[PDB]
């Protein structure tokens, strides 16, 4: 097989109502199927998250664990067994644009000297209706940024307890000596809970 050249994590614990539109959403991507794989950890769910996995069989990889690890030892399990360069973390309540994917990984590709890249988004309700546009600099979420894997490495990634550490710590750690540069294009769809 050809390696991805983009690794799609995405960790779920008892996400039985969102997963499937997040899961399609990785799967309708205009990006060459053989340049990316979307990783799911289903971190002990107990309601019918891993039967939602088992839908769409194949075009997934799972990570299943028995009982539930948390965040941070699911995120660990997602990103070790990665095989691309370029990693991403969404969220399963979440789903992005048809050309999410392919469109952070060019402007990587094509800029050497941005680190990472991230784009902005749109606050969607439970019935996927836009509420509204953010711009991803200036209300920063957890997820959704595109890395480059070694400087994940750089900064401690794979310490214990690092990915434990909330969305705004990890975000300090990384702009310590890197930087994330905004893609002005609405593409990642955020809930709003």
């Amino acid at each position: 097989k050809k390696a991805p050249t983009v690794s799609v994590i995405v960790a779920a614990f008892n996400q039985e109502k969102y997963i499937g539109r997040c899961i399609r959403s990785l799967l309708n991507q205009n990006f060459p199927k053989e340049d990316y794989e979307i990783i799911i950890i289903n971190d002990g769910s107990t309601d019918k998250t891993k039967y939602a996995l088992e839908i769409f069989g194949k075009e997934i990889k799972v990570i299943e664990n028995e009982s539930n690890k948390g965040l941070s030892a699911s995120l660990n399990l997602g990103i070790r067994s990665a095989l691309g360069q370029f990693i991403v973390r969404v969220d399963a309540d979440d789903y992005v644009n048809s050309d999410y994917v392919s469109i952070l990984h060019k402007f990587l590709s094509y800029n050497p000297n941005f680190d990472a890249v991230a784009c902005d988004y749109y606050l969607v309700d439970d019935h996927e209706d836009f509420l509204s546009r953010k711009n991803c600099m200036i209300d920063p979420i957890g997820c959704g940024i595109m890395f480059r894997i070694e400087q994940l490495i750089d900064i401690g990634l794979y310490d214990d307890g690092f990915l434990s550490h909330e969305d705004k710590d990890l975000r300090i750690r990384f702009e310590k000596k890197y930087s994330i540069h905004r893609v002005e294009l609405p593409l990642y769809r955020y809930r709003r809970h």
